[PDB]
């Protein structure tokens, strides 16, 4: 509350440690369906079904320009891209399974790197 705070965790390398994070998903061999936007031009039903598209390079961007306010709005869009991946395609399917893989890379990094 007012003059009253719990002690100052130190978040000065959280920038530079979702860069190495996200830089790690971006390597990984099943980030392909998730570099790039999908393409809403393309892919008949993505526009109107899912309300907020996320992708690894729309992440960087956002990352790289200051428009992350801190680490949990971060995971918060690596976790959107995984979700709507989830709405959009079956579980038995290459992207499907692509989907749960980076998930759980992900999830593991992210307790690994601040857990």
């Amino acid at each position: 509350s007012m003059s009253v705070k719990k002690p100052k965790r130190d978040d000065s390398k959280d920038l530079a440690l979702c860069s190495m994070i996200l830089t790690e998903m971006e390597t990984h061999e099943d980030a392909w369906p998730f570099l790039l936007p999908v393409n809403l031009k393309l892919v008949p039903g993505y526009k109107k079904v899912i309300k907020k598209p996320m992708d690894f390079s729309t992440i960087r961007e956002k990352l790289s320009s200051g428009q992350y306010p801190n680490l949990e709005t971060f995971a918060l869009d690596v976790r959107l891209v995984f979700d709507n991946c989830e709405t959009f395609n079956e579980d038995d399917s290459d992207i499907g399974r692509a989907g749960h893989n980076m998930r759980k890379y992900f999830e593991k990094k992210w307790t690994d790197t601040f857990k």
